[PDB]
């Protein structure tokens, strides 16, 4: 239990990668608060997965586009569990449009969820974090490699996390808080499943020829949140099957 | 002991980070051969120390073969040799250029090729590079940074070559063992990152240059 006694907040913990992260951190001993945007049934299941196994959990409904909701969710977690040790920013919207086509509303939505709300959750969490803490953003390998059209604004919103991570590491380093950007490739989830011709085309671009598994991303995030990772900070860390080689 | 039954080779394993990597992989259950013909081991033990200078290719290829004779095909190779000589562009001696090219660049490839010829599918190759591949704030480090940035293209192309065997290839970039965190790193922190990459949770990480540098390169 390398995270015994620690308190984690996961923004976007109800499905796929975020569910695996919440379960992973609780299995290592942390108390976990998480936000979910859509399904109280789905969040109840993740919360039960944590507690059937003997872990402590708070689920919080919050729209990641709404900054006040995210600030409120961090304070409600702190009232529940005390000051945070770990923050994982896993909200995301993955949405396609060429440069000449994308709607202004879809731009403003990916900016709000994937960029703005990562900063807003990070600032409130840091206000209520212990020294020695961990902030982990979940970016994308599309910050580094964009092989196809239609991903310009998605890739912009993910490459924004590279400069945020460097700068936040410089701000929070004197408090021994690390800040890192995890850049996944394709991961088998129920809205991006390893099945179909698009998945087969992405695999051809990868060195490993298979999608990642939710649990593999959770295992990297738990390592970075743990007591052996206090020297890793400011970094953009690819876990993408070689997509960006 | 998730490395129970697995076999690792560490090039440069006798002190500091290299020792810490040997001790962490053995503590997780691995057989470990490392370089630092002469060898020492313990009866009933699974750590074998082999004397080999990292500039000498034939001694490296033999050491790998020795390790495979004792333990079977490799699962893990860690390339941790390294030489660091300071010198400005105008002054650095060519002998010192050639020492850093042989140790930091050439022998990393020679060991990787021999290990790839005797490695199980699903294996792991981990190079130990440097944060100076990304950030070189002062003079005197040009050829050292040149030798460490070489690992970035080596890692990418080796990940493409060996991916079909499910072997991952990554480049760990340490800082000192300009900082964002206000302390140097510990040998055991580098070893913990190499052990994670070398283990069964890390099969999706390949081709990457992964900084563990206290925010030196931020």
């Amino acid at each position: 239990h390398p995270l015994q006694g620690k308190v984690a907040f996961v923004q976007g913990g109800s499905r796929g990668i975020g569910a695996a992260i919440v379960k992973r951190l609780a299995s290592e001993g942390a108390a976990v608060a998480f936000t979910y945007a859509a399904s109280a049934d789905r969040a109840e299941a993740v919360a039960s997965a944590v507690t059937t196994a003997g872990g402590k959990v708070l689920a919080i409904k919050a729209d990641s586009a709404d900054a006040a909701a995210l600030q409120q969710a961090v304070r409600q977690a702190v009232s529940h569990f005390g000051n945070l040790d770990i923050l994982v920013n896993n909200a995301g919207v993955f949405t396609l449009g060429g440069t000449e086509e994308l709607a202004l509303d879809d731009l403003d939505r990916m900016l709000a969820v994937n960029v703005r709300s990562v900063f807003v959750a990070s600032q409130e969490a840091a206000r209520h974090m212990n020294d020695g803490g961990r902030i982990i953003h979940i970016g994308s390998t599309n910050a580094e490699r964009v092989p196809f059209g239609g991903a310009a604004v998605y890739a912009m919103s993910k490459s924004a996390l590279v400069g945020l991570t460097k700068g936040m590491a410089r701000d929070l380093g004197p408090r021994s808080i690390t800040v890192n950007n995890v850049q996944p490739g394709p991961v088998d989830t129920e809205m991006n499943p390893d099945a179909g011709e698009f998945a087969d085309q992405l695999k051809q671009l990868m060195a490993i020829g298979r999608y990642g598994k939710d649990e593999e991303i959770a295992g990297f995030v738990a390592y970075l949140a743990g007591p052996q990772a206090g020297y890793i900070t400011g970094a953009s860390l690819s876990i993408d099957g070689g997509f960006s080689a």
